[PDB]
C-alpha cells in the first residue's frame, strides 16, 4: 500500500485510476462495496476470485464478502446421504440437514479465506454472527429463516484490521438456534445496513447479456427499466435479476451502483470509467426536444467546454438550427442533431468522463440513433472517441484532419455526397 | 515475522533462549500453546495481557487463547439485569439468561482481538462455532454443553495465517442450539483435541503460593503430588487446580508443560529455564540411596562430564564415599553427600541444562537439603549457578578460585574451622 | 515482490503483458535494462522520471541507470564559475574543472536516487568505482578518460537488493586519479559490459520523430538503416543517433532491442506489444517477390495457420493467384496481395505476436503499402487488428460479419464496386 | 519497527530498553553513532557482525560503519604479490599497492553490506567519496593519507533511507588522486564531522580487561585515566585505545560515550544500564571528604528518594555520624560510610539508574573501596544490587531479610561479632 503511493501512474489506462481508487476511500468503514460471490465461483474458480478480491484489498479496500453454497451443498454434498434437494417458496432445509450445511458453509468459507491470503491479502472468516433470524415459516419452509437484524461488530473488527470481511450464509434466531438464510435475502439485508457505494456480483458469466449476445455494459434504471422487462428477448432469469437489482438499489443513495463481472474482469470493471461488465444505476432521465428555447444553453455551453476541453465559437448557439437535441436531466451528457441536406447530421456530442462512467452517454447516444436510422457525423482524427464510433459507424471516410462517419443501411455511393459536405462545414469550437 | 530471528541472541539470557525458540517452532499449526484466562484479566489488564498474546505472535508463535466470563457476566452484565448469579452443579444458565450469555462473551472477545492488533499483534476472533456439545442437564443446570466433539476448522485457519485464535466458550448442539459452555471444561476438551506442548494459565495471582508465601517455581507430579495434597496450609482450592491441572497433564505427553503467571512474566516464564512462575509437568521419580552399588556411575559419569563441561579425575567413583546420593529416575539431574569433619558435603550437583528447566535441577535440590539442613559445598567462581547457590545458602567466604557456601544457620565461628577444610580438599574434577 | 504477480493480469492488455514479465524476468543481475538519461530531463521532470523508475521497482526488475549533465555541470555550476563551456573533440575538462564535476553528478546522482525512492522505489547511489577509465588526451582535452573495464561490484550486490543502480558518469584510471567521462561512451561500454535485455534512452522528446513529425514507432535496422541514413528528410543529429544505436545493437544479441521514449510512456513502451516510443532492432532481411515458386508455401501455411488461429482452407495455396508478396526471413510476417477488378488485394496478413512486436509486422505493412499506393482488403469484425487498420485506412463499410477497408485518397463512389466484390469473396480460412 | 511500537515491555531486562530507544532515536541526521569494526571481524564472524547490525537498523537507527582490512589486505590479498607488508610512521602503501587495497577494501565493504541485507537489515555501500584527504608524507609515507574534509552527502543519504552507510578506509585528495586512510585517523577524522552520541568498537575479544582477567565494565576518565596508564598491569596495547579513546571523547560533549564490545553483546550494550563490555565517558570528578557541613544535604536526600523510591528516615542527616563521604559531582551517585565499632561501614549507597548507566556507581563504589580495605555493609535480600555486592563481596552472612556482607581477609570468626550489631541497625528509611 505504502508501495502503492505512486504506483498510480502508468497502467494501461493510467489517470482515471486514480480517482475510482480516491473515492473508495470514502470509507467510513466496511461501506466501500459489499460483493456477493456464489457458490459457483469458489468451486469453479477459486484462484482467480482470490486474486480479483485480494487485489482490492492491497490498495486498501476492504470488501464484505457474501458466498452462496450452490454446488457445494445444493448437490456435491447433499446428494451423497440421499437426502435429495427440495426447492419450495425458495429453499427447504429439515433439521436433518443442518449439520450438514452447518460443515460444508463453513468449509467454503474457509476455504475462501485462506485463498485470499494465499494470493497476498488479508481475510477474515465470519461464518456466523452476523445474521439474526426468525423462523416463522415452521412447517411451511423447515429450518429457514428471515433477517431481522444485522451485527455488524465482527464486519467492523475486519475492517479496522483491513481485512476483507468474508461471510456465509449461516443466521441465528434469537435463542440462538441455528438456521438456514438464503443468499439473495441475506445480500438484502447487509447492503440495507452497509449501505455500500458499490454492491458487486461476481459471476462466472460476468455481466448480463443483451439481445445481440453481447455484454451489456451499462443500465441506466430511469429510462432502461421498463424497456427490458417489456421486452420479448429478455429471460425470466434476467428480470428478476434487474426487479432485484433495482429493489436493492432503490435502497441506497444515488451514487451507489452494482457491478456484474467475472473475478477477472473485477479491476477493470471498478477502477477505470469504461468498465468491464455489466453497471447498473438508478440513473437519470432525459429530454428529448426539439424546442431550443427550453433547453438551459448556459449549461450546455460548460457541457461543451469541460466535454472537448475548447470552448464553442462565438455566438453558435444562438445561431444554432436544432433538428433533436438527448440531454440528460444533469446536463452531463448530450447529443445534439442538426440538418445537412435534408440528412440528420450529428453536430455536438458531449460527454464529461464522469457522465461517461455512469452509462449516461450511452443512456443519451442510444436514444439519438433511435430516432436517427441514418445518421451522419464527424470527429477529429485524434478523438479518442474515435473507436467507440466506430464500433458505432457503418461507414467512414477518413482525411488528415476530419474523419466522417455514418450509420443506416446506405450503399456508400448514397452517402458520397453530403459526407463531403461534412467535411467543408467551418469549425464549431476552435482550436 | 522473518524480521524477528535476531531479536534475541544480544538478550540478558540469549544463549538459553535460542534454544526454547527452536524448541517452540516446531508449529503442527497450534500445537503450541494452549492459554486459559479467566474473565478477571481481560477486564483488568487487557492492554498488558494483549502486548503479551503479541509479543508471542512477533516472535512467530501462535497461542490458542481460551476466555471466561468472571467479573464480566458473572458479575457486571448480570447483577444490573435481575437474573441473580446462579450457581448450582458448578456454572446454571436458564434459557433466559441465554441471549444475554452470548453477546457479553462475544464483546469480550473482539475487545481482546483489537488490544492484540492495538499492540502490534495478529489475532483472529472465534467467538463460537468450535466447541461441539451435548445438552446433559436438562432443567437440574439449564442451557449448558460438554463437549462430545471439538471442530477446530476455524482455529486451525487462524494459524496458517499467523494469528493467535482468541476463543470463546460458546457452543454448539447436535441439533444448533447455542448452549453455554464453562471455562475448565472447555479448556479440558481442547487440550485434549490440540495436545499441546504447553498449556498456560493467566491470572493476576502470578502463580502458585508456597508455605511462607513465595511463588511455587515448580512442582514434579511424580514426587510431589502426593505432598501437596496432604499438607494443611495448601488450601481446599489449591488441591483443586492441582487435580484438575494432573487431569490435563496425564492426557498429554511427557513432554508437554504447564505454566502459570501474569501477563508480564510470560517471556521470562516461556523463554527461561529460571522461568517466571509455576511450572507443573508430570515430571519423573527420584531415587534417595545411601548404598552406591545400588547407583549407575556410568550414567553418573556421562552426567557429570555433561553437566560441567570437563570430566571426573581418575578413580574418583570406586573412591567415591557417599554419605547419600539424590538421582532423578532419567541421571539427567543428580545429587550426592559425602562426609566433612562430621558436617554434611555436597560433593557433586549435577544437572543438565534442559533438565534444570523441566525444575529437576530444583526437585533434587530440594530433597537434600530437606536430608541436609546444615550443609557446606563450594563452587568455582564462575560456575554459572553461583547465583542459584547464592540465594540458597545462609552464608558464604569467596576466594578468587573457590567459594565455599552452607547453610542451616550454626554460629559462624565453627565454621570458619569447616569452611577451611572444605577450601583445601583436592579436585575431583579437572580443567 | 509477491504483492505484484497480480496487478496487471487484470488491466486493459493483461494478457501480453505476463510475457515481457517472464522475459525481463531472466535475472542473471542488472542484465534486465540499461536506461540512459540525459541531463535535462532529471532537472526539468525529476519526478516523472523517478515515477517510471520506481513502478520497474514495484514489478521486480531493477535497471542500471546511467546519468548525464547537460543542463547541470555544462551550465550551471560552470557559466557563473567562468571556466567557458570549452567543447572541442567532443568534451573537454581541465584539472581544475574536475572537482566541479565531481560533486555536481553526485549531487545529481543522490537527487536521483532519493527521488526514485521517494516515489516508492529503492534505489542505490553509484557516483563513482564502476568506470576504470584511459587518459586518452593529454593535453588536448583534460582530463577525459576512456573505459578499459567496467566493475559490477556495486551495481551486482544494487539488484541482488533489489534497487536500481544510479551510475553517474565519473571514472577511474588504473592507479586512482579521477577522471571525466562523456555519457554516452559510458553506455556503450556499459552495455558491452552488462549485454542487457533492453537499452533504452529516456527523453522529453518522447521517442524519434518520422517525415510528417509523427513518432516513428519501430525501426528495423535489417531493412530501414541504409533506407534512412540516404534520406533528405532525416536530420544530421538523427543520423548520428541511429549510427551510435548500430553501434550498440551490433555488440548486443538479436534478442536486445533498443526503446527511446518519455518516463510517462515506459510501462507502456516496455509491457506491450504496440509499444509508446521508436524501437530499433537489428531485426532480419525482408523478401519482395511476385514469383509465388520463389517462396516456401510451407511455412506461410504454418504463419497463416499461427496468425488467424484457424488453418487455411483446402488447396488454397496451389490456387493462390499472387501479385506481391512480402515476407520477412524468418516467415513470421508476411504479406500477400492478389488481384480483384484491376485493384490490389490483400488477401492475407499474417502477423505472429513476437513479430508484431518486434515490429516486423510494421515493416511488412509498410514495405506492401509503398508497393500498393491505392490498396482494398477485409478484416473480420471482431479482429483485434481492427484498430490498426482503421488507424491506416482511408475509408471502410461495416456489415455484422465482415468489414471492407481501403487506401489511397479516390472519391467514396468509384470504391463501391469492388467493395461489393471483396464481401462477397468465399473465406479462405474457416471457424 | 510497526511491529516494535510495544515489542518493548517483556524482554529479560524490561523498562531501560524503552528509555535508551527514545534518546537514540534523536537522529538529527546519522548523528546515532559511529562504528568501528576491524578486519578481523568481518573475516572471523561476519553473520554475527551482521545481526547485530541488522538489529539496529531494523529499530529505527541508522549507524555510520567504518571498516578496516587488517587481515583482508595486510594478508589474504596483499602477501599474494610479493610486496610486503611495511610501516612506517604507521602505515605504508606505494603506488603498486594502491589497486589491490582498493579491490580488497571494496570487496570487503560489499561483503558487509550483503551481509546485513541477508541478515534482514538495510545499507548503503559507500567504499568511496567520504573522506577528502592531503598527500603530504610523499616518499616518507607513500600514498597515504590525512582527512581535510568530510563529504557526508552519501552518509546523509543513507540515513534518510533507514540505511547503515558503511564506509571503507578509501580516501581521495583535491585533484582525485586516491589514497589510503588508516582506520583510526578516519574514524578520528568521522566522529569530529558527525559528533555521534555514541562510538562503538566491536572487536572479537569484547571489551577491555580488568588486572584479573574480567572485563572492565566502566572507566571514568576524570577519575580512572591517570590512575590506569599509570599502572603496571595495564600494557602498552590497552594504553594506546585509552589514550585514542580519550582522543575522542574530548571532541565531543559531555553526554556522549564509547562502548567496546563483540557483536553478540552489541544490543545488551546500548540497550541495557548495565551494558555488555567496556563503557567510557569523560564523566565527572568526585568529592571525598569527612566534613559533613561542606556536603549539600539538601541534594542527598534528594538522591536517596530518588534511587531507593522511598525517603529516609525524619533527623537521619543532622544525627548522622560520617566517617567519609564520597559523592560525585552532580550528586547522581554517592556513598557514605560510618563507623561500626570500629570497621568502616556502608551505610547508604545511592545511585540513580541513569548514574549506574553511565558507571558513577562504579566510580563512586571504587573509590570507596580503596579507602576501606575492611568493609562492612548490608543490603536487603531482595534487592537486584545483591549480585553486583557479591561479586564484589569476600563473605557473605544471609537472613530473611537482611543480608550482610564484608570485604577484607578475615575469617568468619573476626567478624562474627560486628556482622551481628549491623543486622540490628534500624532502617534508615522507611517501607
Ligand atoms: N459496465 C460498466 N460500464 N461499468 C462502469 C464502472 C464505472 C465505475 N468505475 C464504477 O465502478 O462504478
Ligand atoms: N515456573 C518455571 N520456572 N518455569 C520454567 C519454564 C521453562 C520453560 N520455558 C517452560 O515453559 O517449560
Ligand atoms: N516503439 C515500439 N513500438 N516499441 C515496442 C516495444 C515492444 C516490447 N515490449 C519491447 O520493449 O521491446
Ligand atoms: N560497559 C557498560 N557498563 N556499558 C553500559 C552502557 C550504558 C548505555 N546502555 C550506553 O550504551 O551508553
Amino acid at each position: 500500500r505504502q508501495t502503492i503511493v505512486q504506483l498510480l501512474s502508468h497502467m494501461r489506462d493510467g489517470k482515471e485510476i486514480r480517482e475510482y481508487l480516491h473515492r473508495f476511500s470514502g470509507i467510513d468503514q466496511e461501506r466501500f462495496a459489499v460483493i456477493k460471490v456464489g457458490g459457483a465461483v469458489i468451486q469453479d474458480d477459486l484462484p482467480g476470485l482470490a486474486s480479483a478480491l485480494a487485489f482490492l484489498q492491497t490498495v486498501g479496500l476492504t470488501p464484505v464478502v457474501v458466498h452462496g453454497g450452490g454446488p457445494q451443498l445444493d448437490a456435491a454434498l447433499e446428494a451423497a446421504d440421499i437426502p435429495t434437494e427440495r426447492v419450495d417458496g425458495l429453499r427447504v432445509t429439515r433439521d436433518e440437514a443442518m449439520p450438514i450445511i452447518r460443515d460444508t458453509l463453513t468449509q467454503a468459507n474457509l476455504a475462501l479465506v485462506d485463498a485470499i491470503r494465499d494470493a497476498g491479502g488479508r481475510a477474515a472468516a465470519v461464518p456466523r454472527g452476523v445474521f439474526e433470524a426468525d423462523i416463522v415459516d415452521a412447517d411451511k419452509l423447515g429450518r429457514v429463516g428471515e433477517p431481522r437484524h444485522i451485527h455488524l461488530d465482527l464486519v467492523g473488527s475486519a475492517a479496522r484490521a483491513g481485512q476483507a470481511a468474508i461471510l456465509a450464509c449461516l443466521g441465528e434466531t434469537p435463542d440462538g438456534t441455528l438456521v438456514n438464510i438464503n443468499a439473495d435475502v441475506a445480500v438484502r439485508a447487509l447492503v440495507h445496513a452497509l449501505q455500500p457505494y458499490k454492491v458487486v456480483f461476481l459471476t462466472g458469466t460476468g455481466g448480463l447479456l443483451d439481445e445481440d449476445g453481447d455484454i451489456l455494459s451499462s443500465i441506466n434504471l430511469a429510462t432502461d427499466f421498463g424497456d427490458l422487462m417489456q421486452a420479448d428477448w429478455v429471460n425470466g432469469g434476467m428480470r428478476l435479476k434487474l426487479e432485484e437489482i433495482k429493489r436493492l438499489l432503490d435502497d441506497l443513495p444515488l451514487s451507489s451502483s452494482v457491478s456484474i463481472t467475472r473475478p477477472s474482469e473485477l479491476a477493470r470493471e471498478l477502477f477505470t470509467h469504461a468498465g468491464s461488465g455489466t453497471l447498473i444505476r438508478r440513473g437519470e432521465r432525459m429530454v428529448a426536444t426539439d424546442d431550443k428555447s427550453s433547453l438551459d444553453l448556459g449549461r450546455l455551453d460548460n457541457l461543451v467546454k469541460a466535454a472537448f476541453g475548447r470552448p464553442a465559437v462565438e455566438g453558435y448557439w444562438d445561431r444554432l438550427r436544432v433538428d433533436r437535441a438527448f440531454v440528460t436531466e444533469s446536463y452531463r451528457a448530450a447529443a445534439i442533431t442538426t440538418r445537412l441536406d435534408g440528412w440528420v447530421y450529428l453536430d455536438k456530442f458531449a460527454v464529461l468522463d464522469d457522465a461517461r462512467g455512469e452509462g449516461l452517454g450511452r443512456t443519451v447516444w442510444n436514444r439519438m440513433v433511435d430516432y436517427a436510422p441514418q445518421l451522419i457525423w464527424r470527429s477529429r482524427t485524434n478523438n479518442p472517441v474515435n473507436g467507440f464510433y466506430f464500433e458505432e459507424c457503418d461507414g467512414a471516410v477518413r482525411r488528415d484532419e476530419w474523419t466522417v462517419f455514418w450509420r443506416g443501411e446506405m450503399g456508400p455511393v448514397e452517402v458520397a455526397d453530403v459526407v463531403e459536405k461534412a467535411f467543408a462545414l467551418p469549425p464549431t469550437l476552435e482550436a
